[PDB]
């Protein structure tokens, strides 16, 4: 699948949109993804949670008016979800988490 930091950064960049093998949360749900029982893979086999609107509370990512924020869940495979995570811009701006939402650091 294409889940690693670069190859989901740079298909971003060129077609904007994620590749065919990520779901939003509300998908895998539907599906049976019981996030208590860490069981994505079973239940959504090949696919990783993203697409989510991020929030961005805590102000931590750059702002700015029209922008909005989107994640998706990197170097997932199977069992309980990663703390690893791309954060995109509606403008296009990468950047990476490994610490759950606490820290980012720009990639594209």
């Amino acid at each position: 699948v294409i889940n690693t930091f670069d190859g989901v950064a740079d298909y971003l960049q060129t077609y904007h949109k994620l590749p065919d093998n990520y779901i939003t949360k509300s998908e895998a749900q539907a599906l049976g993804w019981v996030a208590s029982k860490g069981n994505l893979a079973d239940v959504a086999p090949g696919k990783s949670i993203g697409g989510d609107i991020f929030s961005n509370r805590e102000g931590k990512l750059p702002g700015k008016s029209g922008r909005t924020w989107r994640e998706a869940d990197i170097n997932y495979t199977s069992g309980f979800r990663n703390s690893d995570r791309v954060l995109y811009s509606s403008d296009w701006l990468i950047y990476k988490t490994t610490d759950h939402y606490q820290t980012f650091t720009k990639i594209r």
